[PDB]
């Protein structure tokens, strides 16, 4: 689950409360949900704790979480997670963070 629809669960006090476990303020809470803000690797792990059955770290940044926590994904991966099938295999794709034509290099002798 994500924030979003998780607090669109929660009624207007209640996600006051929640807010509460992240320390942030109302408004804030709300921003990591649209996107229009920046979540930190502490506060993805406020959200995980905070409701640990709809919104994990995982899934505020499936790409991210694996670098920001490779310790326990790599946990996963060697073949321990096999009580349930989670998407991933991130690993196993490689998509290039550079462009090759903008590369140029040039000289003489």
């Amino acid at each position: 689950m994500t924030l979003k629809e998780f607090i669109k669960s929660l009624r207007v006090g209640d996600a006051k409360k929640f807010a509460a476990r992240l320390g942030v303020s109302p408004s804030y809470l709300s921003q990591m949900a649209s996107g229009r803000t920046a979540i930190s690797p502490t506060r993805a792990l406020m959200i995980e704790s905070a409701t640990e059955g709809q919104v994990s770290r995982a899934e505020l940044r499936p790409h991210d979480w694996e670098l920001i926590w490779p310790e326990y994904a790599s946990g996963i991966r060697l073949g321990q997670t096999h009580v349930v099938h989670a998407e991933g295999d991130c690993s196993a794709c490689l998509s290039d963070g550079v462009d090759s034509g903008s590369s140029h290099h040039h000289h003489h002798h």
